[PDB]
């Protein structure tokens, strides 16, 4: 699934944009 975005999803999994984290989108 997460490959190239595994490093983004890690953010989105970090707690999500919800957490206040900046999307490495």
């Amino acid at each position: 699934e997460e490959e190239a975005v595994r490093l983004y999803i890690q953010w989105l999994k970090q707690g999500g944009p919800s957490s206040g984290r900046p999307p490495p989108s």
